[PDB]
């Protein structure tokens, strides 16, 4: 189970819904019983940029610098900022992670995505041999608690922003599920900003209410790394078989791997599949 | 046709493939008389972190800070932070826009989403009844030049990263064509770091022998507003007639309007469709 959550919220205001929706899962998570840590990226001066000033230690190669290898190396070694280490022992901790944000251009919030890249950093988070369901998280669970500007009909498919579940898939797949997590389903609350006091306050006591049991609920599907063949030299493709076997199938395995056909529902909104 | 060009860079090497990348486009595109700005993010120590600090005036509710109406108000009263609009006045003078960039968590670095969330304020970038082909860049073209660690494989729809098509298409899409942008073929350079020197010279050299006709290209496909019921009483959505003539079709129109059908290949990556 989990006793210890995590929350990362990325927004400047205290008078914002998100902050709201931050203070709802946290006094939810308490009364449950859980322990709750907070990450408000802006309340933090967090620095959202990858450079060279991530390491303290001596780079192997100043000439020509590389990122992925250094952060790494700098992982090993033990000289990482003060700053990412003090997430990642957060990350560590953390039984269930919470991202809280408004949704910003068809993504996250560039702080929050900065987060992720000086955070997520390789054999911390994720390794080649070890890619998404066999992931260093996959004990973990990650859900995402988005609010957008516009409303859901907008995001449908015939809506003119196009399927929401695009726009989640490189997010959930991609950063989360990629490095062993188990993504819930997403919270998402529509045109927060043309809603009623009254529906406001029952968003906040029905994430509340879901948060309950969040434990409990079966994630999102991806493709498992079972289908596909792990390896440079095959170029890391879905085993042959299992190609075979799915050109009788009507619809893709997700969103990702839609594989020309049609692409389940709700894939990356809603679980069971 | 076009005589100036704007290139984003979102790297902080200078030895890297990126800025070799964006040398190229500038020699090239010189050569064939454009007139070339450059915005080298990190060069320019850019501040990608909205905050009410992009607003220098006096806000018109400081104690309900709201990004949105706030920095359209700062753009229409022209009490915008000086550096966000020295970038507006790069794109307004621009008729081509290349965003040079490693991906990094399927997506763009921070540092460039962060650039998109303070550059693109609405009023200047988009307006809601301009939305997407009707947007205010609707005369401009913009090239996705994209290197990746992971090789093509990995990104084909067999492959386990599952279709780049979907990752492109909230940045393409989303961003970029809501603005108005004529999004031109992506310039997708895979696992650049498994790659050839002789090889990697060539590549240079076929971005510069592309930048030489890049005007003449045909754009990628876009459902066109005009098959949307554009006001909030119909939720954006396709207009019923249309719906009933699509409804015999095969194929989607697009990645984000798949429809629940199939997503026409490379939507996001060739063009003609
Ligand atoms: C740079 C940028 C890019 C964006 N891109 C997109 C995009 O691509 N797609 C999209 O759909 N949207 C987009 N948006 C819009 C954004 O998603 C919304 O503005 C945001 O989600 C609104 O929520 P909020 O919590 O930030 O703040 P707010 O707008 O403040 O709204 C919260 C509302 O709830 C009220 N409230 C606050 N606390 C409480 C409480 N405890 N109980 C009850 N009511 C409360 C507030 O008074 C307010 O009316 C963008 C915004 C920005 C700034
Ligand atoms: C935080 C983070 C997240 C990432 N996420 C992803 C992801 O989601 N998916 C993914 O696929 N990848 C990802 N990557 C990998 C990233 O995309 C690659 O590391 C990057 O694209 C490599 O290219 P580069 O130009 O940055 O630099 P470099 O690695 O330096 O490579 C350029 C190569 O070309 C050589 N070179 C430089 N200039 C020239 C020239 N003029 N002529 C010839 N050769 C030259 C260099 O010596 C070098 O070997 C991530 C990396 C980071 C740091
Ligand atoms: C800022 N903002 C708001 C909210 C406005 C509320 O005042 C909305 C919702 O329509 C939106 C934005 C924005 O910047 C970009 C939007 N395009 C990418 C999809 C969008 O829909
Ligand atoms: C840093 N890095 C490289 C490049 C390594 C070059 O050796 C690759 C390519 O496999 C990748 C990364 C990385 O950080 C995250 C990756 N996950 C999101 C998909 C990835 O594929």
């Amino acid at each position: 189970v989990g006793r210890r959550a995590l929350i990362v919220l990325a927004h400047s205001e205290r008078t914002s819904f998100n902050y709201a929706m931050k203070e709802a899962a946290a006094a939810a998570l308490k009364k449950k019983g859980w322990e709750v840590v907070e990450s408000d990226l802006y309340a933090m001066n967090f620095n959202p940029i990858i450079s060279r000033k991530d390491i303290t230690g001596k780079l192997k190669d100043p000439a020509n610098f590389q990122y992925p290898a250094e952060s790494v190396l700098a992982y090993k070694e033990g000289h990482l900022s003060p700053d990412i280490v003090a997430e990642q022992k957060k990350l560590e901790a953390a039984d269930l992670v919470i991202f809280q944000f408004p949704l910003q251009w068809f993504g996250v919030p560039a702080i929050l995505k900065g987060w992720f890249e000086r955070v997520f950093i390789g054999e911390f988070a994720y390794t080649y041999a070890a890619m998404y369901d066999k992931g260093p998280f996959r004990s973990k669970k990650a859900v995402l608690s988005i609010t957008t500007g516009g409303s859901g009909s907008m995001y449908s498919l015939q809506g003119i922003h196009g399927d929401m579940n695009v726009i989640l898939w490189p997010i959930q797949s991609g950063i989360l599920h990629f490095c062993g997590f188990q993504v819930l389903e997403p919270q998402l609350t529509y045109s927060i900003g043309h809603t009623p006091a009254d529906a406001r306050i029952q968003i906040l006591e029905g994430w509340k209410k879901r948060l309950e049991n969040i434990w409990d609920e079966t994630p999102l599907y991806f493709a498992p790394s079972s289908l596909f063949d792990l390896n440079f030299q095959a170029g890391f493709l879905m085993k042959k078989e299992v190609q075979d076997e799915e050109k009788n199938k009507k619809f893709g395995l997700s969103v990702g791997h839609h594989l020309g056909k049609s692409i389940p529902t709700d894939n990356q909104i809603k679980a069971r599949k």
